């Protein structure tokens, strides 16, 4: 159990904003699916909504590929709910199709490694963990710049794709692009092919 | 000094490939430059030529930005070369625009936290690094996915951006895209204009 | 320094909402004045705002009295701000007349002895701390039960009495009605009186 | 075992005057009741039998709730029946309602953290005990100011309302007016009521 | 076990090149057979191919001896097949008819006493070992000088006719070339033939 | 000082015979010469007297490329000139033109590593040492297999070669034929020169 790629996911449990209503979420319960869990700083700024907005609108798209995304931060429960019933236009995130999980304690951005115990406040991480709770993916932003959304659903469908075809996935591959089978004879195929 | 997000990027020095000849390259040399400093497995395999030969092909847009493009493996500066003189038809690098820099003690990649110890080979680590040598992102990999060259530079110009405007960058967001003045009444301005 | 009557208040600093911005405030601030410092579990809940908006009502009969009330709690300076900016019928603060102060770190609250470690959030503790820095009153209720204004004033009223007058205070009194000279014979004026 | 609020009340046992007859009292003599435990610093002062009159007065409206009230001091019984055959019109108790505790070894004060240990006496520490032993309020005056005895009555219903209805109650709630189902969309009916 | 002549080899495992594909070695797979095992600096350098393909070409004298050649380095194997893949005129190795092991870990070095920790490379290092893994002749070149491999064979031959003929063999001793009766008095034969 | 390639070689100091008379030398008495120092196990024994006269009858040779020779066991210096005086035909050694080092305290052989501490005698361990007294080149050879005085011989050259040359020597390199430019593009020259 540790945040880096190869490894287990720490285990994780708190208070989730499911739809509208509050729930409890644990790492368990992401068992036999992909999981995107993403960290921001705080609730009510101004990179973070934009994150959350843009993860939300895309979520069936994550679904699809059996990929859940869940949103984090050191903010309660109540303030998630009252940041969902406050409208877009407002700055705020209306209806959402990710869960947004409160890190009161703040032990889940501690465990993950993203507090910044000065502040009290994560860093914008994100792991991509997959079915057997292992991460293959992790990126950190500082806190003035946004992810992006379309590279994180990228990441998972490769993911996805060296799982059930056996070849690798070359820089910038989108689906439908090729890939390389993995072994110095049968690789020449893929190098011929783009060059 | 350590590989996380708001803190001075470790030191390192090794022997580079810059244009076809061996040169000393260390953190210092980057002073004043932004540096995009990232990690691959192994020469002559897969996913990393291709990762190689589009950070070399987009190199000419890092450097308009002022940032450098360096790739780190495990692998001796003359393997280096040899991969450089074999064509990109064959698996090959050909021409680089790019420095590749040789780790061949491994602790570079023990440095930055992307060493597979019983493997002896640096998972697919990206570090963004400002001219004051600070990391402002990190982005891990593991094996069989290749990263996006596109997504780093839109970092890279995100980052800049903010350092140069004191407005933040959204999720997805692109040059010339609507950004976010961070105080609450301020930032009423994007929020309306996108909602 | 602890968080016991008799004793100097311990020191604090953090980020509050004062006027609708954003402002430091520490202990300092309030040398030469009598501070109400109450700490409450969280913002957008159910006992906590009737309590926030009871004190900022009566907030002008504490300053008329040299006193000055700052709400505390976990929650970030942000979340304070958009609690502010929902309306009392959907369970908001409106216009605040008194600090909120954000605990962020927590810290705070653990100085003050009133953290639920557990929860990561604090316990209704409220302080009565006079010019000096000094705790004359300390009062702490479970979470389901809200606090009196009422009281609160009464007791900053009585200590300030004390001060000024040389006689101590009977069980529920109110401003005009009787004391006790704290010696022997002078004290049975007041007792002949009330019998 | 702490005098903590939501902790289990300390351990006391010491003997008392009750009905002007000495007896022994024990935490364990009040389970199943309420017990309003308040200390003292001194017998035949001046604010103390103000507030030991004001509580034995309205003594039957706490007994009528099922709640006891115990009054402690480090002086000796046999000092507290002195006082108790001393006149009001004297500064004296005349006949009383309630238990006068002595805590003539001073544990009990010290236990309960309300002995100031270089004058060896009590400061006005007030203890709201439940029928299972759980501290659901604590409040502690320096010497010359007087509690109310309203307030603790306000305080011991208000945690009987909230454990027989399952409501929250406001800042300054009375018996009859109005409390808050605590969920967010039931608390709605709160804040509209009474905006 | 330890890199001492007269001692047991120390064990090794490592993937290695074996007839243009990737295969599993270890000292195991060597029982029953003479092994040299020589150590070089580094793929693609210069005294490096020349020892590799003069061992090469004359492989199969070796073999019909009974005795295997591996050639060592810290390069991966995937750097190993490029340079087989590259034509001697070019400085590549061209087809091998011996092993090329790959010690990425560098503890294979390590182990044989080699390693220059330094700079993460092996020096000229040549053990001869025998069927029952002991080593039975070693020696160590700086990097500018290479090896005679004919005196490598020359060595294999004298220790296997030293273990089938019961004579020892004098300095510069080739195949027929006479040899002595290793006790006093049966000596003089060799002494008196060759004086 | 260790006796490993690349290190100064261990300080050493005894009696020899040189010229059939006793005398004093030590490592320093060679500082601004090659030296060659060789072990071998016992005075009147079998490989060992073919090594030392073949040393002996190409000691001029040495002696033109300022190299020094100098055959080292645990014999005393007396046994030594008793060898000498043993004519060759009778297993003895005749003339000699190199030095006959006695490490009677067994001194020597322990720093130099070849010392087999349960027999008390040295195996056939060679050394070079240049001219600053740092070692260029280790063998050892087991008990019953004598060295090569040619190949010493090579190497010695070889040594003195690329040091007065600047370019590096091939596998089975000889006075006269090609070295290599030790860098890529001036390597080639060699590689299309033998191919």
């Amino acid at each position: 159990t540790a945040p880096a790629v190869t490894q287990h996911a720490p285990y994780f449990k708190g208070t989730a904003v499911v739809n509208g209503e509050f729930k409890d979420l644990s790492l368990d319960d992401f068992k036999g699916k992909y999981l995107v869990l993403f960290f921001y700083p705080l609730d009510f700024t101004f990179v973070c909504p934009t994150e959350i907005v843009a993860f939300s609108d895309k979520a069936n798209e994550f679904h699809d590929v059996n990929c859940e995304v869940v949103a984090v931060s050191v903010d309660s429960h109540f303030c998630h709910l009252a940041w969902i019933n406050t409208p877009r236009k407002n700055g705020g995130l209306g209806h959402m199709n990710i869960a947004l999980l409160s890190d009161l304690t703040k032990q889940i951005s501690r465990d993950y490694g993203v507090l910044l115990e000065g502040s009290g406040l994560a860093l914008r991480g994100l792991f991509i963990i997959d079915p057997n709770g292992v991460i293959k993916h992790l990126s950190v932003n500082d806190l003035p710049v946004g992810r992006s959304v379309e590279e994180t659903l990228r990441l998972v469908k490769a993911f996805q794709y060296v799982e059930t075809h056996g070849e690798v996935c070359p820089a910038n591959w989108t689906p439908d692009s090729p890939t390389i089978k993995p072994s110095p004879a049968a690789s020449k195929e893929y190098f011929q092919k783009v060059n």
